[PDB]
């Protein structure tokens, strides 16, 4: 390619800037960036920030912001040779008003119960470029007292060290914070009344440190002032979550109305005044409940049994999830109850090595006598709340769980993104419930969590994603019925997907007589197999290994269109489609020349070197001539003329002069290559009188 240059960039600079390397303006003003390149053929330039991208000569952002700030790049390619690439960094700058905070610091001395008073006057400014600071009490200070950056701060903060603090010292002191003045940015200024008064702030709190309460109460928390000057600002804030709804914040007073059980959590009182630490008080809110009551067979474990046998020991467990969870007050009957008083032989253990807060009874020597329904009652002293209660009756009918899953539903497949149903089916008396895993990998669940608790046995998955197929595990709890190693069971999940073929748009050229040959590709696909290609033409099918061929014989106008392959797998289809046709490619304007001749200074004519290079020219028929049209977008009529071509290559530089052009004007410019199929692809340009 003798003519052909690779690209070539250069960065300019426009719209707002201030006062080498690097662009900057301020917050809030318009930046504008222009990239100049060179080169053949003309390289086409996006503004990226990564090295996302725009397309266009020219970067512009509008009130440009902190963050927009950065290393911008200008890439620019056209094919031949490495792309260029050039870089700016642009410095947004900015300055905010300063905050302006104190505290105290009684320290000993040596040898002396005398004591020393401190005052630190923090200074703080977020800014770019690094602040400047200035501290004044009317005057300017410089000494006996001391001005320094204190540590975890990078510059953005300035401190004022009153260390012995006389009377003299009580006055109001006031940061004056600059960025120099650069971008045209004003200084800002802060004052503090420093005074024997100046006090930290404190609160006082009208409820205990945690408070617990019923579904529905109203609860209302009065938080006020004890100290401060300043006077502080008061604010309450919740966690988890913000406050409301159902809440309303008078200022002090935060009232809960029909506090519901997810309500519960830290409600914090907080008053700041930029004085010593801020003063908080902090309140943890319970509203009272009970839920997921379960119970627990666990057999013999010393003889290590997994079963029910007489002779041996039973202990039966029960346990609810609720908020006051070191409340809660459980109960033990059977056919009626003894209240498990009894101890000789049956007894109640409140504590083992078993779960969280489980009571359990245990009933060694187990007798036909012990067969029957036993009942747990969970409850809390005398609140409303309602009881909650767990039912497990023992015979010789009980027996630990085996799982399966239902016929072959071992492995499952599905379309991608419909649903999904997994199903296991646990026998045993009692049936436990069944919790899912996924095996193959550590994932979540439907539930979020890496498990899923389910009785139906059945496990749904609304929006399945092909990275979701994998191998699952489905297992019997150890609650709800056995505490025994949990019996497994194994699911595949096959998510099939829709093809993805290559090239989605192929632009094919051909001489006239001469063949061709298009190929569609498939790369993803399960089932990844073609089960079938059809091949359509301008519209209309045609008659006719991982890919499907077809091949055009002569490429002629009858045969030149395009052409469209839609492969497909047994679950969806995906489609290559091609343009063929033997027309020429479009000519490349040459625009890195001193374009125009004067003639003779007079008739108020000049003329012009258009120049150009051809594209690809051995990719079709020889080019045989240029249709060439010029109009000088002040008149609608347009001279035509052609072009006889001497002879190409790729690369080669090619001339014509228009002869006649009014000397101030400009004109458009229509190159067109003709071959024996006809005319190619067209291109255009403006050309304009230079000097
Ligand atoms: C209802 O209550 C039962 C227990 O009373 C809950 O079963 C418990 O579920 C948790 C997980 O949520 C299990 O803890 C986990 O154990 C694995 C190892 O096995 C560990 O890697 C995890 O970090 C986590 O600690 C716990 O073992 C299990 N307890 C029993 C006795 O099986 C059940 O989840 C509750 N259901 C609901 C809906 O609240
Ligand atoms: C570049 O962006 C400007 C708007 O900022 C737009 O007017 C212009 O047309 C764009 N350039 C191109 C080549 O589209
Ligand atoms: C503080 O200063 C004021 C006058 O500025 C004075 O009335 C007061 O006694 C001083 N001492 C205290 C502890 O406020
Ligand atoms: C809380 O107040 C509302 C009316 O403001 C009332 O309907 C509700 O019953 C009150 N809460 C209780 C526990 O009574
Ligand atoms: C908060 O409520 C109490 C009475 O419940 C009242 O004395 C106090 O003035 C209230 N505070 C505000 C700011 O309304
Ligand atoms: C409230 O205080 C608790 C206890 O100190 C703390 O865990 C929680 O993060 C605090 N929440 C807020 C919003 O301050
Ligand atoms: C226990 O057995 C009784 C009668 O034998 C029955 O009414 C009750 O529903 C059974 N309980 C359970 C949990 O199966
Ligand atoms: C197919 O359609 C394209 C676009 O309309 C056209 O250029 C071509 O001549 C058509 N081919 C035939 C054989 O009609
Ligand atoms: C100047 O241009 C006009 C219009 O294009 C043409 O008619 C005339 O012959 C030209 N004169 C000369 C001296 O080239």
């Amino acid at each position: 390619q003798g003519v052909y240059a690779p690209a070539q960039a250069q960065i300019i600079h426009a719209g707002q800037a201030c006062v080498e390397r690097v662009y900057t303006i301020r917050e809030g003003d318009t930046l504008v960036l222009q990239c100049l390149v060179t080169g053949h053929p003309r390289p086409q330039v996006r503004w990226t920030k990564t090295a996302t991208s725009v397309l266009n000569e020219t970067l512009r952002i509008e009130k440009i912001q902190r963050l927009q700030g950065g290393r911008y790049y200008c890439k620019a390619e056209n094919g031949v040779g490495v792309p260029a690439i050039k870089s700016i960094r642009v410095d947004v700058q900015y300055l905010d008003e300063p905050v302006l905070t104190v505290h105290q610091t009684i320290s000993d001395v040596r040898g002396s119960f005398y004591q020393e008073k401190t005052v630190f006057l923090r200074c703080t400014v977020n800014s770019n470029p690094p602040a400047r600071f200035i501290w004044k009490r009317g005057a300017e200070t410089l000494n006996g007292v001391d001005i320094y950056e204190p540590l975890y701060t990078q510059g953005e903060t300035k401190v004022l060290k009153l260390k012995n603090l006389r009377p003299q010292d009580y006055a109001s002191y006031t940061c004056q914070v600059s960025v120099r003045n650069v971008c045209s940015i004003p200084d800002k200024s802060i004052t503090f009344q420093l005074t024997n008064t100046t006090a930290p702030p404190a609160l006082k709190l009208s409820v205990n440190e945690t408070l617990v309460v019923n579904p529905g109460d109203n609860v209302t928390m009065q938080c006020s002032l004890t100290g401060g000057d300043p006077q502080p600002e008061v604010l309450w804030s919740h966690s988890p979550g913000p406050l409301p709804p159902n809440s309303l914040v008078q200022g002090g007073n935060l009232t809960i109305w029909r506090i519901r059980v997810e309500d519960s959590g830290y409600y914090n009182c907080t008053a700041i005044n930029n004085v010593g630490n801020p003063a908080k008080k902090t309140v943890n809110l319970l509203v009272r409940s009970m839920k997921n009551a379960t119970f627990q067979i666990t057999p013999d474990v010393i003889k290590e049994s997994e079963t029910i046998q007489l002779g041996q020991d039973l202990k039966l467990s029960c346990h609810v999830d609720a908020v006051p969870q070191e409340k809660v007050v459980y109960s033990w009957y059977k056919n009626g109850k003894p209240a498990r008083f009894s101890d000789r032989l049956l007894i109640t253990r409140n504590d083992p090595e078993l779960p969280p807060v489980t009571c359990s009874l245990e009933i060694i020597d187990l007798r036909f006598s012990d067969y029957g329904t036993y009942l747990c009652v969970a409850t809390f002293q005398g609140a409303p709340i309602p009881d909650l209660s767990v039912e497990v009756n023992i015979s010789s009918e009980t027996v630990p769980p085996t799982i399966s899953v239902p016929k072959g539903q071992s492995t499952i497949t599905v379309r991608e993104g419909s649903r999904a149903e997994l199903q296991c089916e646990v026998r045993g008396k009692p049936k436990p419930p069944i919790i899912w895993s996924r095996v193959d990998k550590e994932t979540p669940m439907p539930s979020g969590t890496m498990t899923v608790e389910t009785y139906d046995g059945k496990l749904r998955l609304e929006s399945v994603s092909r990275d979701m197929s994998g191998t699952y595990k489905c297992q019997t709890a150890r609650y709800n019925g056995f505490n025994i190693r949990p019996r497994e069971a194994l699911v595949q999940l096959n998510v099939q997907f829709p093809p993805v073929v290559e090239p989605a748009f192929q632009d094919v050229r051909q001489g006239m007589g001469r063949s061709v040959t298009l190929r569609c590709t498939m790369l993803k696909g399960s089932p990844m197999k073609v089960a079938t290609s059809v091949w359509r033409f301008n519209g209309t099918l045609l008659a006719q290994q991982d890919y499907s061929e077809l091949k055009v014989d002569s490429v002629s106008r009858e045969t030149s269109g395009s052409y469209e392959c839609s492969i497909s797998n047994d679950v969806g289809v995906s489609a290559c489609l091609f343009q063929v046709s033997a027309k020429a490619y479009s000519p490349e304007f040459y625009y890195d020349t001193p374009n125009p001749t004067l003639s003779q200074k007079q008739s108020k004519n000049y003329s012009y070197i258009l120049q150009w290079t051809q594209k690809e020219p051995d990719a079709v028929d020889p080019i045989l001539k240029y249709r060439l049209e010029v109009r000088q977008l002040a008149q609608r009529n347009t001279i035509q003329t052609f072009i006889p071509v001497q002879k190409m290559e790729k690369g080669l530089l090619l001339e014509h002069i228009l002869p006649n052009l009014k000397v101030p004007q400009s004109y458009e410019v229509r190159l067109t290559p003709i071959t024996s199929f006809g005319a190619g692809d067209m291109a255009a340009r403006i050309i304009r009188y230079m000097e």
